[PDB]
């Protein structure tokens, strides 16, 4: 309704970016979940930046 995925997800850990696929997200902070489907780099929209991070560091808010 938005973008391919929601769900939403709770940034457990401060996270920054190795790579240019990754994205920098703060913990606290509210992400959007576009891809939840891997088992290990999940897909999440953060500022403006829509890339992966460690499934292990963000946590379902749904």
């Amino acid at each position: 309704m938005d973008e391919t995925g929601k769900e939403l997800v709770l940034a457990l850990y401060d996270y920054q970016e190795k790579s240019p696929a990754e994205v920098t997200m703060k913990k606290g902070d509210i992400l959007t979940l576009l891809n939840s489907t891997n088992k290990d780099w999940w897909k999440v929209e953060v500022n403006d930046r829509q890339g992966f991070v460690p499934a292990a560091y963000v946590k379902k808010l749904d």
